[PDB]
C-alpha cells in the first residue's frame, strides 16, 4: 500500500453518565478519529488519549501534535506502507504508544479492507461472540452504586469491574458481595491510586473473592506490586504497566502480575496487542479486554482482539450504549451478555457521517 | 471456507549429495505433499516428516496415517475453516506437530491466496529478502570438509553451519576456522549427540567463537541444557526442545537457551512459529529460521517467515539447488547470499506438475 | 536369548461399563498385545495405547507399524537381547515409548520365565499383596455418581479416584465427600483438562481433604504445575508428564509435582518404571501405579511393579471385573481390598487361548 | 529362599605393593568373607571393611560383631528370604552399611546362582568388558611415581588415578603431566584429606586438566564440597559421602558433586549401588566404579556393576596382579584395558577352595 494522507478528526461525545475514577470524574469524552486515505480506500484510526495526561503522559493534543508533525508525515514519506511496517517506521520516535497505535489502527483497517479481511481473522479469532463486563465508577454514595450494579447486572453484564480508590474500597465491595452476592464476577481497578504502604488496606479486600485487582500502584512500579502480590491475597491485574510485551514478559518474570489487561493503544497497537496475548499466553496468564470508553471503532477492533483463545476473561467490552446515546457506527449490542464479533472486512464497521459530523469539533487533512 | 478434501501425495527427490547428519546418511528425500481443496481454490502444504523417527518420534508413515485418519477428517467435518481454526479443531489429537503443520499450511495457502494476500503479508514481514546460511553435513574427511565449505562461500552462502557428533567436533572446527578465518559466521548443530557427561569435549570449542551450538542434548533435556550453558562458553541453541512458544518461553525462563531455531513443522504449523518469534523477541532472544531440507514448497514459506523482524540471524534457507537439482516450484536462486520473499498471494509458489508428476510416488483423495 | 520374532495381535475387549475421562467416552477396548519368541521360550507384551491418539501420541495403529517396521526389526537384528539392551537398542528411534515398552514386555517375560523367576522379584517387590484403588469416570449424573462410588466402596476398593474435568468438579467431589465422608481416600483426575488460568476454580476443592489433583494441565506444562501448586491446597500429581525417570527428576527439581502415579506403558517399560519408583524414592517423592484397562497381562506386570516399596499410595490396579467380564487370563479377584502379587516365573499369568483367540482381530507374524 | 546359615571367614592377603593413602598405608588386606547358606545353594559375600576405621567408621571387627549378633540372627529369623528384602529386614540397625551390604550380596550370589542369572544380568550390564583404570598411591619419591605410572600405562590402563594430601598434589600431578602427557586421563583421591581453608591449593590443579579431583573434604561436609567446586575448576567427584542413593540425590541437588564414585559396600549393597546409579543418571551425573582392593568375588560384583549404562568413566577395576599374585578365584586379567563382564550365575566367579584355606585366619558358622 501507499499512504494517501490522513485526515485527522476531533470528536466530543457526551456520556450518558459521568464516569468517575481515581484520575477524575467524567461527562463528555473528547476523542481523536483518523482517516488514512490509500489507493485502494480508506481505513479508521481512534486514539484512546484523553483530554489531559491523567492516565498517562498522553494527551489529545499531543497526540495531534506528535502525529501530525511526526508520524503521519514518517509513512508518508514511505513507499510500501504495511501496518507491520508502519512500526519500524516509527521506531525512532520514542513513546507516544496510543498515537502510533491509533495510525497503525487507520492503516490496518485499509489494508485488512483491501484483502476484504476481518480484523478478527486477521489476529486470529476464534470465537464469534465475546462475553462482556462493565466497568463502574466511583459513587457518591453505596446505594447509588448498588443500584447502578444491580441495573447493569440486569441488562445481561456477566461481570463486575468497581472503580477504586482510598476511602472507595472495601465499603462498595463489601456492599456489593453483600446484596448481589458471591457467585459475581467481581474485580477491582485503582488506576494507580494505592502504595505498597496501602498494602495492609488492600490487604483488607482478601475476604471478598474478588477475581483480581487492577493497577493498584504507579505505572513504574513493577517490584512494587510482586511485592504487593505477596502481602495480598487478590491476584494482580496490570493495567498502566503494560506498554508492551516485553514489558509483560518482564513483570511476569519478576512475579509482579497474574492475569493481564490489554488496551491495544496503551501497548501502541493491535498487532503489538496481539503479542502481549501471545506472550501472556505462552506464560499461562490470562488476558482481558481493557476499554478506554472506545465509538463503535475501537470498540469494533476490541471486540474482535477480545475474540482471540486467550481472552479468558470477560473484558471492558460493553455495549455502546453503556456510554453513549447515539455512537457514530451501528452500536453495539448486548445479547446474553455477549458481543458478537464484526464479520466484514477491516473493523467491518464504519461511521454514520450525520452522527459523525454533529460530534465532529475540528478536522485536518495531511498530505503529501 | 469450506474444505473439499486433500490429496495427499508422497514425493521422493533426489539428494544432489548425500546429507550427513549425528542421526544418519540420506541420499534421498521422502516427503509428503498436501492439496487443499476449498470451493475457491487451492493450498499447498509440506510435511516436515522423514522416512524414519530419526529426528523425531515423526515419520512419513505416520504422519500420513494420522492426517487420513484423523487430521484430515476433522477438518472435513467442521462448517466453516480458517488456516487460525485448524488449531483449536486438531487439539483433540496429542502430538503429530509435523503433521497438523503441514496441513494447516495447506489451509493458510489456500485461506490467503484467496484473500489474495501473501505469506509473508499475514506473517508481518519487514524485509524484502534474506541472508542464507549453509547446513553443512558431516564429512568423512576433513579436506573433503574444507573444499565444500569453501564450495559454498564462493557460493555466496553468508553463514556456515557444521554438523557434529561425537568424534567430528572441535577438529572440523579448528579446520574451518583455521582455513577461512575468525570473520566467518560460523556455528554447529549437533542434534542431540552429546551428554551433559560430554561438557567438557564441548568447552573444548570455546575457543573457535562460534554463533552458537545448536541441541547438543537431548530433546526432553532442558534443564541439562541450562546446566550445560554454564559450563560452556558457546551459547545454547535448541532446536528439537522447541516444539512451541509455550516450549521456547519455559526454555528462557530457565536459562536453557540464548538464541531459538525456528521450524515452522516442528512447531506445528506457521502460525505457531510467528508466536514463537514474538515470544523470543519479548524476551530478547534472536531467532533464526531453521530448515528440513523442503521443496520450494515450504522453501516459499520459510523464506515469507525468516523475514520476520527478530529472524536476526541468517536461517537455514539455502537455494533449491544446494540439495536439489530440479525442484517442484521455481527455484530458489541466491542472490548475493539473500533470497528474495516471495510476492504472490499465499505461498507465492506452485508446484510445475510436470516436475511434481515426474517426483510423486503415490496419491490419494480425501473427501 | 536372540529374537527370533515377535507375534503382534489386534484385541478388542468390551468393557462391563462404558469408561468416560475427560477425553472421551469408551465402550470397548481395542488392545496391541506380543508375543515374543525366543529359543528360550515365549513372552508376552501389551500395549497401552488406545485406538486414537487422546491420552497422548500414541495409538494402536500407530505403535504396531512402528513395531514393526523398526522397533522388532531392529530387536531381531541383534546377536544378543536382554531386557536391558533393548532400550539401547531401541534408542535411534525417538518417543514411541508405549511401542517400546509394550516389546521390552515381550522379551522382559519370555527371559524372566527362562531364569524361572517373577516380574516382582526382578523388579524388587517387598510385598506380596497391594492395595486396590479404582478409577471411577464421569458420570451424567451426581446420583449416579454416587451409587457407582457406593458399590466399589462396597466391593472393599481402598480409594477412589474421580475422573474430572470443568464442569465436574467440585459438585461431584462434594456430593461424595458429603455422601461418603471424609475418612475415604479420595482423589482426582483432570487428564490434562485444566489451564493455570482455572486455578481458583481447581483451588475450590481444596476444601475436600483430597488426597492429590492427578494432571491438571497439559503433558509439557511442568513449569505451569510447579506454578498451580503454589496456588492450590490439593496435592498436585502427574502422569502424562513422567515419561521418563529424567522427567520425574526434572518436575520434581522445579516443585510441580509431589506424588508421582508410574504408568510402566508410558515412561517406556517396567524396567524405566522402576528407575523413576527409585528416583522418586530419593526425592522422597511417593508413587503410585496407574493403569490403562489393561488385560491380566499387564494388570499382573503392574501388580509386580506396585508391591515395590515407594509405592505408598493405592493403585489403579482394580479386579480384572471392573473392565472385563472375561479376562483372557486366570482373573484378578480382590480380596479385603487388595491384589495378590503373582508368584509364577515371567507375568505369574498367561493368556487362555480360546479365550484370547476369541478377541483376537488380527494377527502377524515378525519374524527375520 | 530359606538361610540355613552363614559362615564368617576372617580372610588376610598380601598386597604385591604397600598401598598409601591419606589415611595410611596398606601391605596386607585384611577381608571378611561370608558363606551364605541355603537348602539349594550357596552364595558368597565379601566386605569391603578394613582392619581400623580410617576410612570410615567401619571396621572388620564392628562388622563382624553386627553381622554376627545383629544382622545374620535377623535374616535366618525371617521365612522368606530375598536379596531385595534384606533391607527391610535389616533396616531396624542403624547404618552398618558395609557390612549389611556384604550380606547383601551373598544372598543375592546365593540368590541368583539359583536362577542361573547372572549378577551382569540382574544389574542390568549393556556390556561385555569395562574399560579399567587403575589407583596409584602416595609415593615416596616423584620418581618412584612415575614409574610405577608409567608401569601401570604400559600394562593397557585406561586411566590413572593418584592419591593425593597436603605435600603430595600438585608435584605428582605437574610431574605425571609433564613426563606422561596431557591425553592421559588423570584424576586425584584425597580421601578427605583437605579442607575448605585449603582451596588455593587445589586450586592450584586447575591448569591439570585433571577429570576430576575425590573426596577433597570430610565425608559429612556436602555444603563445603559444593563451596569448593565454586572455587576450583577441577570437577568434584564425591565418595566416602554417597552412602546412598539419597545421599546422591541430595549432594547432586546442592551442587556438591559433579561426578560420582560408586562403591557397592559403602552404600550398603549392589541392589542400592543401581538405584544410586540410576539416580545420577537421571541428574545427568556420570559414575564409574570404585574400589576397595577386593578379591576375585567384589572384584567380579564390581565388574559387572561396572558395565551399566551410566558407568560413562574407567572404574577402579584393576586387573586382579594389582594386588594380589594369588587371588582366591579365576584370576581378572586385562585385556585391552578391559575386564570382561562374567556371564556365571552369581558371580560368575567362585573362591578355590585350596587358596581360599591358605589365606583363611578364622572361620565361624552362624546357623
Ligand atoms: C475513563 S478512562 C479509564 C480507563 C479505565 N477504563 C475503564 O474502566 C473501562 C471503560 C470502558 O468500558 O471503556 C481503565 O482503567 O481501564
Ligand atoms: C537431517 S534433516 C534436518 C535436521 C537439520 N536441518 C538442517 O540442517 C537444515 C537443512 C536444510 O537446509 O533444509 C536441523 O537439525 O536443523
Ligand atoms: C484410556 S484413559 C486411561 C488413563 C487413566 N487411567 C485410569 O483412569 C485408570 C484405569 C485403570 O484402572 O486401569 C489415567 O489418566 O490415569
Ligand atoms: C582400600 S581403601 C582406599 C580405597 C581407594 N580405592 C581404590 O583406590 C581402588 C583400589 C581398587 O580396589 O582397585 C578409594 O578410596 O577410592
Ligand atoms: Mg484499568
Ligand atoms: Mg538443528
Ligand atoms: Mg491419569
Ligand atoms: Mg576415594
Amino acid at each position: 500500500m501507499k499512504l494517501s494522507g490522513v485526515e485527522l478528526r476531533r470528536v466530543q461525545m457526551p456520556l450518558v453518565a459521568p464516569f468517575r475514577t481515581s484520575f477524575g470524574t467524567q461527562s463528555v469524552r473528547e476523542l481523536l478519529l483518523l482517516r488514512a486515505v490509500t489507493p485502494a480506500g480508506e481505513g479508521w484510526g481512534e486514539c484512546v488519549t484523553m483530554a489531559g495526561p491523567l492516565y498517562s503522559s498522553e494527551y489529545n493534543d499531543g497526540a495531534e501534535h506528535v502525529l501530525r508533525h511526526y508520524l503521519i508525515p514518517a509513512l508518508l514519506a514511505a513507499e510500501d506502507i504495511t501496518a507491520a511496517k508502519v512500526t519500524p517506521l516509527l521506531a525512532k520516535f520514542k513513546g507516544h504508544r496510543m498515537a502510533k497505535g491509533a495510525l497503525e489502527m487507520a492503516v490496518l483497517d485499509a489494508e485488512l479492507r483491501a484483502h476484504e479481511r476481518s480484523f478478527a481473522a486477521e489476529l486470529g479469532s476464534v470465537r464469534d461472540s465475546v462475553p462482556c463486563g462493565v466497568s463502574v465508577g466511583i459513587m457518591d454514595t453505596i446505594p447509588q452504586l448498588l443500584d447502578v450494579v444491580g441495573g447493569y447486572l440486569d441488562e445481561g453484564y456477566v461481570r463486575i469491574k468497581l472503580k477504586i480508590e482510598p476511602g472507595w474500597d472495601v465499603e462498595p465491595v463489601r456492599a456489593v458481595r453483600e446484596r448481589f452476592g458471591d457467585d459475581v464476577l467481581l474485580q477491582v481497578d485503582a488506576n494507580t491510586a494505592y502504595t505498597l504502604g496501602d498494602a495492609p488496606q488492600l490487604a483488607r479486600l482478601d475476604p471478598f473473592g474478588l477475581l483480581l485487582i487492577e493497577q493498584p500502584l504507579e505505572e513504574e512500579d513493577v517490584l512494587g506490586h510482586a511485592e504487593l502480590a505477596r502481602r495480598i491475597q487478590t491476584p494482580i491485574c496490570l493495567d498502566e504497566s503494560i506498554v508492551s510485551a516485553r514489558a509483560a514478559a518482564d513483570a511476569i518474570k519478576l512475579g509482579a502480575v497474574q492475569i493481564v489487561n490489554i488496551k491495544p493503544g496503551r501497548v501502541g497497537g493491535y498487532l503489538e496487542a496481539r503479542r502481549v496475548h501471545d506472550v501472556c499466553a505462552a506464560h499461562g496468564i490470562p488476558v482481558w479486554c481493557g476499554g478506554m470508553i472506545e465509538t463503535g471503532l475501537g470498540r469494533a477492533a476490541n471486540v474482535a482482539l477480545a475474540s482471540l483463545p486467550n481472552f479468558t476473561l470477560p473484558g471492558d467490552t460493553s455495549a455502546s450504549d453503556r456510554f453513549y446515546k447515539t455512537d457514530i457506527t451501528e452500536p453495539f449490542v448486548l445479547s446474553g451478555g455477549h458481543l458478537p464479533v464484526p464479520t466484514g472486512p477491516g473493523l467491518g464497521v464504519a461511521p454514520i457521517p450525520e452522527l459523525l459530523d454533529e460530534v465532529t469539533t475540528a478536522k485536518v487533512w495531511i498530505g503529501s
